[PDB]
């Protein structure tokens, strides 16, 4: 990895653009104000900052072969070859940076400083926006965990609802989406940002970028259950989807196991195979290690409700506190096919609306866990808010007539809490009058080192719900 | 990397769950059947391969690493160490796996075989589906290439229409999408893919991506131009965005320059500031380097036809030969805001009824272009269809009840051309009866090695457009 190539190409080109005698570049990261969205979860800096920030980061060879690059990229010499080669002499090739930023997992309401940066070398003031291409991909992490928490949210309230307790929200949102991401390396960091709020996970590369990164008390931050796919069930043949689904439970008859029942006919696996022939099978299931039946295809919640409303009619439904019913404790119900935020709250409601529990169902998302969302979602945005021209420090923003929420912020920052418990972010220095107690924004990076880390562990508390705590 | 643990969880249970005695799984990959994507561009297989799969990919360490992980994720045995140890021993790490694909950059109606893959050891028959979820994740350059090309085929219609000709077309789209995607390594990927079909990029990382594993004769692949961001407009402060412009095109005078001009009034900067202030900077420029003036809010049309038709009153605009305007070879537009396939064509549609050549304009696209996608675009998609078990080869596909688009395909495939030219694929081993004539897929990889591949050249001439042939 050469960070001199991990840039946008036009800013190879910004040294020469920034006023001239400016000695400072400070610029700033929040999901700019417009399912709301109203509060992120701040994850995912503390891996760029050690995969790609810290430690030695420039070389000749790095210099060399970017200004080869830049030149054909070009067709002229515009790459700042000279200023990239102060900070090898200089820094022993360590970025003169520094870098704020709220504690991860906090849940920070949107429109408010979630990271600064700043230089800490006059030579370097082109340096802080250099690095904003590689800190703006922390919205991803940021999105995903955000979107993961309020699918979390939704969850609790039609647990609680229908069953009146929590037990297992933990495990209700499985992520299935390795095959589903854009690569190897979306995939650990997307499922890393899942396991912020869950610990379901067939996303493997997650485990190890948590172990390398963050850290967790646990031997691993994720846990899954031996499951069928297709390939598995298909390869015995069509006629024998029973002898697929009975050596399968067999194998695995002492964890829980789940069984994709849809190759051929899903209500026909469920009524017959599952409700008739194999029933003896099912029955005699542990609460720890229950068959698991798992449509994967038909309309989400009408598929939902039909598999439900066959297995009640096969096997002794009970009447919980709430009202509600539940299926034996041997038999639960994944749904894995077109999960997103907006198909599992209408799956939730439409289980309440037939008095089925949400304790019968988990859930597995793939594309609409880690790869259906943009930048856009919560408008993560870097922008400059100050700078220092000729000693003189200078407000600096953006305020487009056409758009309103692209007006950005104004001056040095600082994040605080209010009287009330809620966030504010101060502009223009404010922060400096002391009128609202401690910035929120620690110093996380400073020339080249990593200063504040946080484990795995503490995210997770961070990021808890209310209705958790 | 650790091959053992880059598939999804429940992939690690399947030995187990395959029927006793299965020698052979044999899997392919289609874009299954459903703007339309009728057709898809093949790309990034090759990536995958070189870059995960070849050579020694098994050592005792890695066998050791995936079996501690997983005992601790499953909270049991059940990883396939004698199974890993097999492979690390009989073929030193390699895997003996054949995959035969089509072409890179072939164009393929959607529901053809793409990739087929099989185990070349009758004790590695788990292996060939352990590696679908690395070999489906080319989905994401698939897509990238395919709704790439699709927007390329747009800009072609337009610019011929409104200028008879397609001369700039492989610039007119500009890749923007390095701060917007998911990862370093999305990033690379993605940009690769938009190269297949353009000539221009500002996510730099594409550049090495297609140098270590396709190549191009020339020495870049991808080209920019300097360009200035928000940072180094506002820096100046508000009342001195005339001060910012003139330093700018001043210090770039003698190549193309893209500068941002909707800080604070686009209207006024394009009306006034470029318009009668910095005037004769403008004009003075050569054809080679004209300035790019840049909107970046506001409705994506509105503010293109507005921007148009204030330069249009402001500089020297002539008629081309099919009677649209043309702005003097000096100035140009380029929109980079919510640029996606929909809004592109709903902007050359409206330029082209206002009477505006789509010489005039180029596009800059970033999430819409590299993140805005997901597996589902296609429908990509991996399954068996056809197994070996007690010597007896088995033709084995999925059918789901309520959905017949997840129909997969049976028994061996292959991929053929029509008397009328076309594609088909022909299932259950029927190519060998030779009526097609010979299979279209080649062997990619055999038993760790890369067997056949392409440099980026001929990617980008399989997937020209007719209109370009
Ligand atoms: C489906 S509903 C269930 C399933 C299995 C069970 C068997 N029990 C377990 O697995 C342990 C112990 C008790 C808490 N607990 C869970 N509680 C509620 N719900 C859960 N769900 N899960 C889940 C497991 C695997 C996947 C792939 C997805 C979700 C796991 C869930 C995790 C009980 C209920
Ligand atoms: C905007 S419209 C233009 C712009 C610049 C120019 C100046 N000319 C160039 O740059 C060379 C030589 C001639 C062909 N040629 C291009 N032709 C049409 N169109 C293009 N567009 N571009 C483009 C450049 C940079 C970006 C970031 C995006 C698009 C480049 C374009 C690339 C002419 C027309
Ligand atoms: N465990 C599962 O059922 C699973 C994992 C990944 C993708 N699809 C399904
Ligand atoms: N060159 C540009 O104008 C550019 C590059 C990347 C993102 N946004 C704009
Ligand atoms: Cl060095
Ligand atoms: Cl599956
Ligand atoms: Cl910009
Ligand atoms: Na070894």
């Amino acid at each position: 990895f050469n960070i001199l190539l991990a840039t946008d190409s036009y800013k190879v080109t910004h040294y020469k653009q920034y006023p001239p005698n400016t000695s400072k570049v400070y610029s700033y990261f929040e999901c700019r104000e417009k399912v709301k969205y109203e509060e992120t979860v701040f994850y995912g800096l503390q891996y760029i900052l050690n995969k790609y920030l810290k430690g030695k980061v420039v070389t000749k060879e790095k210099i060399q072969e970017a200004k080869d690059v830049y030149k054909e990229h070009f067709q002229d010499d515009v790459f700042n070859e000279k200023g990239w080669n102060y900070i090898l002499e200089k820094y022993d090739g360590h970025l003169p940076i520094e870098i704020k930023a709220v504690p991860e997992g906090f849940v920070i309401p949107r429109g408010n400083v979630l990271f600064t940066v700043e230089n800490t070398d006059p030579e370097c003031y082109w340096l802080t926006n250099w690095i904003e291409t590689i800190l703006v991909q922390s919205w991803y992490p940021i999105t995903v965990a955000t979107n993961s928490r309020e699918q979390k949210k939704i969850l609790a309230k039609y647990l609680l609802e229908t069953s009146g307790n929590l037990d297992g929200l933990e495990y209700k949102l499985h992520d299935f989406g390795y095959r589903g991401v854009s690569s190897q390396e979306t995939a650990g960091i997307g499922a890393s940002a899942h396991l912020v709020n869950f610990k379901g996970t067939d996303t493997v590369a997650g485990l190890a970028l948590i172990k390398k990164y963050y850290g967790t008390k646990d031997p691993v931050p994720g846990y899954s259950v031996p499951a069928a796919e297709h390939s598995t069930i298909t390869a015995w043949g069509k006629d024998h989807e029973k002898d697929a689904f009975e050596h399968i439970v067999t194998q695995f008859s002492s964890v829980p196991v789940s069984v994709v029942s849809d190759s051929y006919d899903i209500y026909n696996a469920c009524e017959k195979i599952w409700g008739e022939d194999l029933r003896h099978l099912i029955v005699s299931r542990s609460t720890q290690a229950p068959l698991i039946i798992r449509p994967d295809s038909g309309n989400p919640l009408d598929t939902v409700l039909k598999v439900l409303e066959i297995l009640g009619k096969k096997f002794p439904v009970t009447e919980n506190s709430k009202g509600y019913k539940l299926l034996p404790p041997y038999l639960r119900v994944i749904q894995g096919d077109g999960v997103d935020i907006n198909t599992l709250q209408e799956i939730v409601e439409g289980m309440k609306q037939k008095m089925w529990s949400i304790e019968n169902i988990a859930f597995g998302s793939g594309g609409g866990l880690l790869q259906k969302l943009t930048r856009d979602l919560l408008n993560c945005s870097f922008k400059c808010s100050y700078v220092v021209t000729n000693g003189l420090g200078i407000n600096v923003f953006k305020d487009p007539v056409a758009d309103p929420n692209k007006r950005s912020k104004k001056g040095r920052l600082s994040l605080h809490r209010t009287p009330a418990g809620n966030f504010v972010t101060l502009e223009e220095g404010k922060g400096d009058l002391e009128e609202y107690g401690q910035d929120l924004l620690h110093t996380v990076f400073k020339n080249g080192k990593v200063t504040k880390s946080y484990s795995f562990d503490e995210i997770r508390k961070n990021a808890q719900l209310n209705i958790e705590l």
